[PDB]
């Protein structure tokens, strides 16, 4: 294995996450990217947005039973990318089919009428070289929105359409 | 695009930059990294890290009557990288020895009795794995803090005492 | 609800496929095939097709990384029909325009010089007849040389020479 | 050292080629080079080759209905480098993933027994140096054998065998 500093990652504790009872893996290297939106309010800054992924992982874990926040990352508008499952554990973001083969990263915010920041969508991209980088990711992999594997107006129309002019992107 | 990644540095146009008229290049690969503060105001938010990036950059433009900002690249304690004069343009920063053989970042804050946030000194890592990457620094680059290479209090003692204990640092 | 089982094709498991990471629809019926070789040995047996067909089968998916094998189907000289990616599942043989709206079947050989033997040829017209039946081909579906959609020398001349005189055969 | 200090190519119109309708570019600097054949017949002479450039055109646009010669550059065992779509136009001899981030050149004949001369060889060396020195290719670009990402006898095995010795290919 070779794994180096391959981007920036806020850690699950710096969010102040719950910690995961998760368990199940994901096969390395994982071929699918989903893309999707959180539909809940945005933010654009270290504070707001650490403290939106907390509520993101509250609805998920105390009203919805899951383990852990469903994403594997989350994506604030403040340009930083948060720890949700990371890599190696199978999240629950696109259905059965979908959450054993793929990596689930969602966008904090609606994006049905709005566009996330040049470095919010930076950060993603860096996010997957580096995934590609430590191997979690294979390097023919593909992104796919939220909407094309399953029934659902995420990952938003103007993220969607943002999204479908990335190079790894097939539908 | 494309690949816009990596790092994910903010660029000279987002934080509303006067442009570069600096052409002296560096000469690769390079061998020093000085870590420096700015000594002026923080900033938290993209907002105020894009505000006192600009800021910064017409003092040395205006005032100074340099070629551009003088670090290769600034740190806000918001969490990310702002392009200066990047990874090719001999910087302003460590005098007339260090200039030419090192690449110049400096933290957008005081840190003499404060320190710069996690987020902060994970970005300023990567940056530097993400210009190893380029052929930019070379693999086995030694990192320097200011005070090492000129008289001066940067880059405050606490941002310098972290420094110290960086695998790459050499005193 | 009625029965007209058309299938003399081996199963994927009986050939020791891998499994396939695939998950794109082609959308029935449909109404292109596309006839190529492997350009590979060919084999006359059940056991050395089986293995032809994982050797196929390993190139497209270990070497080149794909989800499985490109073939929708593959034939052997052996007189059988082996399972590629099946009827409904998107290959991966004749780029971009045909692979969404067209079966791919591969003559396990290379053609160039020989005639693909009478039971090969028996097995890929009964194989499409089974797809007729199936509603998976259109009645009147359209068959083309490989060469005829992608520059290649797919499928050899002496098998390009036959398939030109087929019934369902389409400049 | 100068400006421009490299390359002697048969441009288009010397080669009488038709009149290119490809709008879609490539993004210098490219990082990857595949290697292909044509298949077909070789020539010797600025006069067949100029033929033969113009043939494999005919055939890519006028039976496949391309926009342009599927290839960037093409190269003759009369030594000279034959324009294709060139440096900045995205050609289409690698397929889907490959083609938006390579330059694809092939050589005019069939190479699976037999080598391309010296000639032939030294003229796409050069043409790869020369690229390196416009920009119009990555420093370090990497080659690859059309086998290597396509699944094709292409570029032939003679062929194959020697790319693989060169300085920057990368299996
Ligand atoms: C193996 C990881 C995939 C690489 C993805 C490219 C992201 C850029 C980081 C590496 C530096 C490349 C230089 C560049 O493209 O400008």
């Amino acid at each position: 294995e070779d794994p180096p500093a391959c981007g920036s990652i806020v850690p699950r504790r710096e969010w102040r996450a719950l910690a995961s009872e998760c368990r199940e893996r994901l096969t390395r290297p994982v071929r699918y990217v989903v893309v999707s939106h959180t539909a809940g309010s945005h933010c654009d800054t270290p504070a707001s947005c650490a403290q939106q992924a907390q509520n993101v992982q509250s609805y998920h874990v105390r009203n919805l039973g899951w383990c852990d926040v469903g994403y594997n990352f989350l994506i604030g508008e403040d340009g930083l990318v948060y720890e949700g499952r990371g890599w190696n554990i199978k999240g629950a973001h696109a259905g059965p089919t979908w959450n054993p083969i793929s990596i689930g990263i969602s966008f904090m915010g609606n994006y049905m009428n709005r566009v996330p920041p040049p470095r919010a969508l930076r950060a993603a991209q860096n996010l997957l070289a580096c995934g590609v980088a430590l191997g979690a990711l294979r390097s023919n992999y593909e992104v796919k929105g939220h909407r094309d594997v399953q029934p659902t107006l995420s990952p938003g129309d103007r993220l969607y359409e943002i999204i479908q002019t990335w190079s790894h992107y097939r539908a």
